[PDB]
Order: C-alpha cells, then sequence, then structure tokens
C-alpha cells in the first residue's frame, strides 16, 4: 500500500487535428481558425453602403443611359457593384477608350460630385436637341445620354466649335466627352455637313485629335453607325479645350473626384438587403472572427485572409485518454497535468499547476503569434481586361492564384508543424513532471513502472503536496525509509 | 550469464541524405524524389500530337506562307511547336497586328478547321491573279499568302468594295486581313488608281478604318513595301462587313476555333520521332513518376513540379551501424526495431513489428501526404512579347522565377525538416521499445548501461517474447530475483 | 563526501532571441542577422559611379534640353540617378513616346556613345537655325534640344525630305526624332508652307507615318504648340529614311549602346559624394554584412535581402543560468558543456569538448547553411508606368510586395523555428553528457538527482577524466564500491 501516480488530463472533447506524421487525433483542446459560412447577402460596410449600378454598367451610369439612375445626393461608397453583364450599358453602340483603365480608377475612388461645365442650353451656335435615338429609348421615346450632348448643325450649318473650361476646383475632375461615326458619307452631310470633320481636345497633359470613321457595320440597337467616347483627368488649375467642325459630342457634366481611398468595383448578381459587415464577398457578407476563410478570393474590408482549404484547426490541447504509460485521467479538472493522492488518507486528483499555467501560457501565447505571422498576407486585388489584353489578364491571374496557393501552403504547414510540436510538448511535460517527483523522492520510493511512486515509508497530506512544490527533503524520512527497504530486502 | 540487448536495423544501404543542422548523413532506407533525365525527343501528350511548324511561324502558317504546309486534315493537337527563329513568317514583309496575343489566343484552343468565306473567283470586280510577288516565291516562281488574297486593279478600275460575311456557325472564327503599304504614290496608283484609298472593316464589336502610309523604306525579301495584317474573332451571328477603295487583302479561309482546351506553343528545334510521354519539355519528354524535377521550366502535360535543385532525396529509414548505445545490428532483418535474445536456450534477433509496422505507417503516410502539398505548385506558362513590351516581359518572367525560387525554397526545407524527424522519430523509437523492456522487467534485471538487461532470474524463450507484448509479470519471478540480487550482495 | 556534477555554460551574454512559442529568451550566443544602418549617402557601386542627371529627366537628358548637361566623355555608369520629380523634362512641351520602355531599356544598358549621324550643317534645303523658342532658353536666350534640330522652310520653300543613314557600327543605335504639332493653320503655313505634311520613318523593323494634330492647347512654358516625339532602335546593318514634307525635327546625334548589362533608374533626391559602397539605396548606401536588411526595397549591388521586419536574431548559444538542474555554470570557459571535480584532490570546471566540438560545428553549420537558402530571394526591380497604365503598375507592386511579404514570412520563420531547435539541442546534449556519464558508473555511484554522482569508491582524477573519455570499467572498483553500499544499508 501507499502510492502516487502521475497522471494527465483526458475529457468530453471529440475534436480532432492533424500534424504531417499522422492524420485525425482525437484532441481534447483546440480551436478552429477556418471561416467556411456566409450571409449570402450583399451590405454596407462598416456603416457606408455600396454604389449598386443595378442592371447598369460603369460606362452606361458614367454616360447617363436613359436606362441608369443618377445619384443626385452625391454619396460615397464602401464599394461598388456591377452585374456580371449589365444590360445597361452604351445604349448606343460604340467603343469607351480605355474604360478598363477608368474602371480601375473607380477602385480608388469613393465619392464623385457631377458638376456641370457645359450647359446644354450654351450652344447658342448648333442644335442641341435633336441629337437623340431609337437606340436609346427613355420611356419608349427616341432620347440619348444624359451627361454628354450630340451636338447637331442649326439651320444647315456648323461652325467649327472652340469652347474651353478652366478647373478652378481643388479636386481632380473626370469628363468624358465623345465622336459620332455615321455609317456612310451622306449621313455625314445630313447631320453636320461639313464633309470633313475633326474633334480635338488639349490640355497641358493631353493633346488628342480625332476623325470621324466613315464605315458600314451590322446594326447594334437599330444603329449601324458607332460611337467612340474618351476621358481625362483634368488636374486642378488646367484647363480643357474643345475643337470640333462636326461630330463632336460634349460634356455637359464632370465628375468631382471628392474623396478617394480604398473601394472596389465587385462582380455580383446580389442586391443590397439591410445587413452591414466587415468583410463582403460578392456572394455574401462574412462574420470576420476567424483568421482564415475559404469563403471566396475577392473580398473587401476588414477581413480573414483566404485559403484554399476545407479545414484549418490547431491543436493546443492533450491527445484523449493508474500512471501516464496508460492514458488520461478523466478525474482531472482545475489542471492539465498533475498527480493523485493514494494515501494512508488519501484519495487522488490534484493538479500541478505550476507547470499547467506555464503551458496554457505558451500555447495561447503561440496561437495568437500564429494568427499575426500572416497579418502581411496576400489578399487579391479585382481588376478587368479588355479581349486585347488576354496576355496581361491571365499574367495576374497566375499571380493572384500564384500567391494564394503560396500562402494557402504556408497556411497549412504552419498549423500541422506546430500541432505537431504542441503534442511533443505535452508528453514532453507530462514525462517532466514525473521527473521533478522521482528526483526528489530517490530512495524512498518504488519505480513502479507504469509512472507511480510506491513509498518505502509514510508521506501523508502535507508532504504529500511536498512532491508538488518539489519540497520533499530525502533526509527527513531517509532512515525510515532505509529500514522498510531492507526488510522487503530478506523478508516475505 | 543470461542477458537481453535492444537494437536496431542496419544494413546494405549507403543512399545518403541531408537535414538542417547536418549533411550527406547514411540512412538505410530513403526515397529520392527529383527526375533528372529526360530523352531528348519531342512526343506526342498521351496519344494526341503536335502540330509542328518546323521552319514556319505561327504567322507564316495562318496565313499561308507559300513555303508553309497546310493542315488539310483538321487535326486537333496537344501543344503547338515552332522555332525559335523560323524562316519562314511573312514572306512578304510588314507587320501582323496584335500577334502576339493571337499566339496567346492559340495557346488555349486545340483544333482549326480551315474554311472559305470569300472564294478567290468571287471577285468578278477586280484582278485576283496579279496580287503576287517575288518576296513569296513558291517553286521559285513569284507568288504569295495562300489564306489572303492581293487584290488589285482590273482593267484600269478599282471599283469601291463592299462584302460582307455572316458567321452561321456554332464555333468562333478567326479572320485575318491586310492592307498595302506602297513604296511611293507612282505605285499606288499603278496597282489600285484610286489617289486615296481605305480598308474599312465593321463587326458587332469591331470598328476599324484603315488608310496606306506611303513611305519608302529598306528593301526586305525584295521589297521596299510593306503589308500589315490585322485579325478579330467573329463570334456566332455576327457579321464582318469590308470597306475598301484600294489596297485591300481580302480572306479567303477563315479559321473554326473547334475545341479549346489546354495547350501551349512550346519552342524548341527539335522535330517529332515516335514517341509519346506524359509530359514534355523543349529539350525532351521526361517520365513522369517523380514529384519534382529540374530539367526545364516550361514543361506541359502530366507533368512533377519543376525545382530548382540538383539533389532531393527524401530519408524514411535509419541512420547505418551488444546494445543500441553502440550503433546498428546489421543482423536484424524481417523490421527495423527489436531485440536479441541471449539465453539459456537463446540466439538473438527476433523483431518488434509492434513498433516498426506502426512506424513504416506514419513513414510512408507522411511521405505520401508531402507529395501531395505541393500539389497547388507553380507551374509555368509560355507567352511571348514585342519590342516595345519589355516592361510587361520582364515582369512576367520575374513572376515566373519568384514562384520557382519560392516553390523551390518550399521543396528543399519540407524535406530536411522533415528528415531531421524522421531521425528524430528513429531515435525516439528505439530508446522507447528499450522503455517498454525496462518498465515491467524492473527489479529482476541489472540496467547493464550499453542498452541491454542481465536477469537476476531466468526468463526462458516464452518468458522471452514476453518482454515483447508487454507481457512480463514482476511476480511471478519476483522472489526467485530477489534471492540472486542479495547474493550478488555480499558474495563473490 | 567525493561528488561529480554535470552542467552547461552560463555568462556575461544578454543578447536575447525568440521562438516560436517563447518570446526574448535570454541566452549565451547568438547572432544578429538583420541589418538596419545606411550612410545617407549616394555612391559608386564597387568603382564605378553613377550617371547622375541633377535636376533633368532622362528625356532632357536624351535630347539635349538646353538646361541638361552633356556627357561629353562617354562614361559608363553603375546606375542612373533620377529625381522624383525632375525640373528638366520637355522644356518644349509635348510627349515622348513609349518614353516608360525607354527608360526600361536603360536600366538593362551601361555605356552610351554619342554620335554624329546628320550634321546640322548639311540642311543646305532649309533653315536649321531658325526652329528655337522662349520655351527652352538657354542662357536666358531662346534655344532648343541640341541633339535634334527643328528644321523651318527656306526662302519661303519646304522641299520634301529624303535622308537616310545606314547603321554601319557593330552596336545597336538608339535615334530620337519629333514631329511639330502647331497651334493653328496659320502657324503651320507659317513655318512650313505645305499646307499637309507628313513625317514618315522607315527600318525593316519599323513603318510609321506621322502627321499634324492641329489644335488649340493651353501654354506651357510659352507654348501653346506641343512637340512629339519618339524613338526606335536601328539593329546593325539595318537603315532609316525619313521622309517628310514639314514639321519634321530631324535627329543630329544618334546613342551607341555600347555596353549592355546590369544597371537601373535610381529615384532619389540626394546627390553623389565620395564614397564607394557594393549595395545601394535611394536613401543611402549600405554596409552588405548582414544577410537582411530592412532599410529599402530597391536596394542594388552586391545586397542583403531586404526583410520587412524591426529584429532578426539567429540563437546558437545556451540560456543564460550543482546540478544542471538548477541552471548554468557562469564557472564554465573553454567549452559549452561539461563538468566539475568535486575529488579528494578535485576543483571543479573541466569540459567535455567532445561534445562542444561536435556543436559548435553543427551550430555554424547550420547558420551559414540558413544564409545559403535565400540565395534564391525575391529582389525587386524598378519600373515605371504612365497615366494610362495603372492597372500593370498596380500589378508590379503587388508581385514586388507578395513576394516580399512572403520571403518576409519565410525569413522569419526560418528563423525561429531553428531558434527552437537550437535550444532543443542544448538541453538535448546537456543530458544527454550525462547519460554517458550514468551508463557507465553504474552501481558504484549514487543518482543525487540534482544531475551528480556521489561515489561509493573513490575515484581521483585520473579516474576522473575517465569518465570524460567514456572510460571508466566498471569492474577495477566494482568490488570497492559494493562493500561500502551495503554498509549504508544497515549503517547510521
Amino acid at each position: 500500500g501507499d502510492r502516487i501516480c502521475i497522471g494527465y488530463h483526458a475529457n468530453n472533447s471529440t475534436t480532432q487535428v492533424d500534424t504531417i506524421m499522422e492524420k485525425n487525433v482525437t484532441v481534447t483542446h483546440a480551436q478552429d481558425i477556418l471561416e467556411k459560412e456566409h450571409n449570402g447577402r450583399l451590405c454596407s460596410l462598416k456603416g457606408v453602403k455600396p454604389l449598386i449600378l443595378k442592371n447598369c454598367s460603369v460606362a452606361g451610369w458614367l454616360l447617363g443611359n436613359p436606362m441608369c439612375d443618377e445619384f443626385l445626393n452625391a454619396p460615397e461608397w464602401s464599394y461598388i457593384v456591377e452585374k456580371d453583364r449589365p444590360s445597361n450599358g452604351l445604349c448606343y453602340p460604340g467603343t469607351f477608350n480605355y474604360y478598363e483603365e477608368l474602371k480601375h480608377l473607380m477602385s480608388s475612388t469613393n465619392q464623385f460630385e457631377k458638376i456641370q461645365i457645359f450647359p446644354r442650353s450654351s450652344w447658342s451656335n448648333h442644335d442641341a436637341s435633336s441629337g437623340v435615338s431609337s437606340a436609346c429609348p427613355y420611356n419608349g421615346r427616341s432620347s440619348f445620354f444624359r451627361n454628354v450632348v450630340w451636338l447637331i448643325k442649326k439651320n444647315n450649318v456648323y461652325r467649327t466649335i472652340t469652347r474651353t473650361y478652366n478647373n478652378t476646383n481643388i479636386e481632380d475632375l473626370l469628363i468624358i466627352w465623345g465622336i459620332h461615326h455615321p455609317n456612310n458619307a451622306a449621313e455625314q452631310i445630313k447631320l453636320y455637313q461639313n464633309p470633313s470633320t475633326y474633334v480635338s481636345v488639349g490640355t497641358s497633359t493631353l493633346n488628342q485629335r480625332s476623325i470621324p470613321e466613315i464605315a458600314t457595320r451590322p446594326k447594334v440597337n437599330g444603329q449601324s453607325s458607332r460611337m467612340e467616347f474618351f476621358w481625362t483627368i483634368l488636374r486642378p488649375n488646367d484647363s480643357i479645350t474643345f475643337e470640333s467642325t462636326g461630330n463632336f459630342i460634349a460634356p455637359e457634366y464632370a465628375y468631382k473626384i471628392v474623396k478617394k481611398g480604398d473601394s472596389a468595383i465587385m462582380k455580383s448578381e446580389l442586391s443590397y438587403s439591410n445587413c452591414d459587415t466587415k468583410c463582403q464577398t460578392p456572394v455574401g457578407a462574412i462574420n470576420s472572427s476567424m483568421p482564415f476563410h475559404n469563403v471566396h478570393p475577392f473580398a473587401i474590408g476588414e477581413c480573414p485572409k483566404y485559403v484554399k482549404l476545407k479545414k484549418l484547426v490547431l491543436a493546443t490541447g492533450l491527445r484523449n485518454i493508474a500512471g501516464f504509460i496508460e492514458g488520461g485521467w478523466q478525474g482531472m479538472v482545475d489542471g492539465w497535468y498533475g498527480y493523485h493522492h493514494s494515501n494512508e488518507q488519501g484519495s487522488g486528483y490534484a493538479a500541478d499547476k505550476e507547470s499547467t499555467q506555464k503551458a496554457v501560457d505558451g500555447i495561447t501565447n503561440k496561437v495568437n503569434s500564429i494568427i499575426s505571422k500572416m497579418n502581411s498576407q496576400f489578399e487579391a486585388v479585382g481588376k478587368e481586361f479588355n479581349n486585347l489584353e488576354r496576355r496581361i489578364e491571365n499574367l495576374n491571374k497566375k499571380m493572384e492564384d500564384g500567391f494564394i496557393d503560396v500562402w494557402t501552403y504556408n497556411a497549412e504547414l504552419l498549423v500541422l508543424m506546430e500541432n505537431e510540436r504542441t503534442l511533443d510538448l505535452h508528453d514532453s511535460n507530462v514525462k517532466n513532471l514525473y521527473d521533478k517527483v522521482r528526483r526528489q523522492l530517490r530512495d524512498n520510493a518504488k519505480e513502479l513502472g507504469n509512472g507511480c511512486f510506491e513509498f518505502y515509508h509514510r508521506c501523508d497530506n502535507k508532504c504529500m503536496e511536498s512532491v508538488r512544490n518539489g519540497t520533499y527533503d530525502y533526509p527527513q524520512y531517509s532512515e525510515e525509509s532505509r529500514l522498510k527497504r531492507e526488510e522487503i530486502d530478506s523478508g516475505l
């Protein structure tokens, strides 16, 4: 009789982690750090709503396609939401030069303010009310973009146009003008009368003439002609002058860039519900508490970092279930490691929070420190490209997948590598706890091989805990012990 | 007399791995996972042959340079093979607009079918048989591209051309046309007679006029004039119309994109031998059994992942060579760890496949699991760029080297890091095996310090293996043992 | 009496490293490998000075803006130094086509030699001395770019120009020409008299007409007109021909690319001091002895690798402070591990350089081997982009930050991971050293639990070191020992 056993915690936990060498091992304490859920809505970002283009495209909005809403309030936005194939773009066919680059400039701007530079009624020298077309219905009557004017000959004449705008604001200004390409030569004179025309624009930074390419093309929303648009940022103090003898499509309104910052053009077929998140994906929002998610690679806001995994669980606790050789003590709470009182007066299971506090520490200090090392992890950024930019487009994707594949690898093999060390730690602690016991009770005790000690003396409860504190003095029971040792020697 | 010794395997192996801390350490069992060989041929990919352009370039092929083969069979291809500096490109000098982007579109397409849109004999209004040139010999007589027609004035007139093609197929169609730039004004009238000409093309997505730039340049394959080509993809249901009053170079044949998928334009001076691989490099094929190779960074097919190393060896077995303290037991087969019978009846070397099966397991389960984590590793993709695209070209290469340098680093430091843990495992197993022995034979045995036990009792062969199974009961020999212990005490 | 104790080194060191699990742990021996200092000057690279543009831009230099220095010596350069917003660029306003790509070509070229192709006095057919302007003062009188000529009508006529240059040199040649865009039609005739003009250039590789876009723009350094420049590399054996009837701005001097290699255009507001480094950043030079620095991401030369850290310390030695259980022996020099002579004749502290030499080895062999694995680490490369290239610009930066964030992560978690293994090694060594002692002195000694042994016999100094060498024979003192053991048994 009279013993002591060194064991470890074990409990109702059934969550199970993986490591490099073994897989799905059951553990007691562990933390999942993958987010895999989303609410499937489109929401404001930390209070500020997205600009939702609805069925319109960025171009249809900026030009004022009769079908597209204007934002008369001049709001700021957390991000912009375009559908994947918007219905309302260039109602009048044509192309929009360096369009993809303009959108990119949107991504770093948060608030426009539409302002009027060339009032539609100030074109005393031409017809400003004819330039409309069936290709651009509004309320089922022919019409036209609202923010640029399709100036037409007046009383069979088209006086060469020179008009300037001196940008006297603090902000940069986005301005869009355009030029008309007719079907045939008859139509050219029919609208503008000068056989040969041009549209030239001048700033400090930007010199460009433009001339109408007359060619027969197929009908598109009613129209074999096309109209080509251009744009520039006119810096504060600079001015812009338009020269034309025809085909000029004049800006009425400019766009004041009043707040630049972080935004994006998110492509999603969702529409806004009354809902605010920290982190938004084109398929829903994200409850950004975990450090990792696998929901979508284009997320914006205060987001966890995206990895291509289906599982990511940190191990922090123990493996699940007399003597540590034979498994764990379900009968332990109030600690991770410890002992067992089998005494003249005893009954077991007091912990060694000496070493459990020192281990609950460096475990939670290691897992924090793990989230933190991917602070700088690759987040992906939206960009678009045209049908003659395929090479670059694929470049970009290889870059974004390239970094995701990398960080996903980092993410995994960090978890499993430290998982193995977390568990190698417990095995170490247990056998260490053992030793501080063994190396103080030395001649007075039997190494029962299970991981327990039988006493050649009597310990008692105050000397019992005197093994916890490393207190035990070999001498105070030395001579008592040496007697019974040499009885079992030559006894029984 | 009467003993037992705990030892580990050791054998004729001489393959040697590295780790972080020590280098070239000799081991017993290990697996090389670098491929470094190649057969130096160009082969089909899993049954399907490459399109081999021979001395021709992608342009010379697509336009039908008289020197280039046509593919009348309409085959599909695993990949396309261009030489590095092909001899047959634009036989007639000029430039090929957005050529580099066209090639990129090749890389994602597997099978053309040439079809005739504008039959050469249907140009009743012009001379279709004169447009040939010494710059384009076929059989040593002047000639010209085969898939586009160099329409010339007929009987000193050049009626303005309008011709359309409505694309009624399911597939996209690649079409190439072109415009002629003459030496001087005399030549312009000499061939097309209208002093001022244009070439305009119209689709839904594409509006472009083109006008001849008349300038004296140096002779190139006979010709100071140049000819500029263009191309577009005409989508199903769309149509295309060409307008010209001169210099038009008309398509005869279009190209039906009938199979898109994974392919590439591989630059190699090899030519095809009768040979099929899974993985092909521009210097030869690859016996894709290893997870890594260092042969070439542009490989295509079911390929191992390329790393810039010269060695990559996993350690899975032991280090090479009474008692484990002093090295390994060459005299062990049928296991990795185990013992030795030195008995009244004994002779040594029965294994502990208890722990060897449990370790041959997690070793082969770890090495599989290592190949798998680079499942998502960066493979590089061919792209070309023109002399005004250098920035992007270098961008791309920095990206591709950037990811290769990364994954090569991952690859190495995965091997060495787990190599060190594989070997730390064996040391652990050996000393653990020891303990399950020691902790059952306790008072009845002498800890000879070599890693062996001498018996204060007698064991015998059935109790012998009774240490393997953890079977041994201390009591059944306890009193027998305690006698001889206290004889060596106060004996001899 | 009569004992022996196994302990480890401990000393005045106070440098402290981190690992994954614990942080700032004090150690004895360690090596910092982060560089964080710089001298704040601009210096030659290994003997060869930078080309310092001063207040001029690459364009103002190459064109010979009257304000910019010429380099009459034809020097080679280690790298080029542009200020961030240079004062002297196009003194005459306009734009410089594919400028950003030209600069990139600078980065891979080390030495020009200006040579004269079209001598300014050889324009017998036009006015070569009028083409000057207030926009380009030199000594406060109107003037003009020095390396191109603003040819003007002579005696009210402008004979169509045809001039050629056959490039008969071995080197490539950079040539720049230009075309003038006037305010209005009156000015066009005023200078060149032909109402309609062109500027066409012909090489093997390059065919381009150019025509003056006449439009009113705002005054810039005096001038509402603009002038547009172009450039090409004319390969050896090729020729170039310029055709014009007006607005031609003719090259006088070409640039011989005579040494290509590694250089760069470094943007810095510093100016050169008399100073040479191996590694230069736009904020100063770098004492490139460490493997890592955090000074600046664009460094050039024989540079350490840049990481975004503030600390990077390798641990190689021990943790700081009878028996190893209780800390380290300040009283040890001449080794890392070892013992202590407490003997009939003894006094302690002789080392076990058996195992210290074997550990000082694999520690310095591991730290070298760590610097080496980032041999291939991502270094960043300068590139510039125009206001319509934003997408690509941001692509590039995401790429360069993307790889830096990665390698910074690698760098850190390599240090901390091996730091933990370096320290796990010492704990291992110490307890191992212990064992080679314990397993030879076995029955003759008391395992005092502190990590020391008391002798049931007497050892003496020659048997003392006989524990170092593993020499000790159990038998020579066995019978002497067994006597006193069985006295403490049944004694006192």
